[PDB]
């Protein structure tokens, strides 16, 4: 079907409120051409959706300074906002990068 990969990641998330950005747990889904994410796997509505065409993806240890930096990756665009993620492990992050890359290369 349409889902390529899904699971929990920490997303760097602006609260648009008093505290700014924090790493926050999100259930993330990448389907063909489309990424969407929720607070929880059983949340009623997504927090966000975006078309992935135009994005680049890579591991990104600059995103944090603690020991989870080896599990961080980013989706970047020169036109739209970047999305920054921490997986549970380097292996998990590498898989996200690989699976999203496979989509992005086809889209290109």
């Amino acid at each position: 079907g349409s889902v390529i990969k899904q699971g929990y990641l920490e997303k760097k998330s602006k609260d648009h409120s008093f505290f700014g950005s924090e790493w926050q747990k999100r259930w993330c889904v990448v389907s063909r051409g489309l990424f969407y994410y929720y607070a929880n796997e059983k949340s009623k509505q997504p927090k966000g959706t975006f078309l992935i065409k135009g994005y680049s993806v890579r591991m990104a240890p600059h995103l944090r300074r603690d020991s989870k930096k080896e599990s961080c990756f980013e989706l970047t665009s020169q036109d739209r906002r970047t999305y920054e993620f921490t997986a549970t492990s380097p292996a998990e992050a590498r898989d996200w990068v690989d699976q999203i890359s496979f989509l992005l290369k086809d889209l290109s």
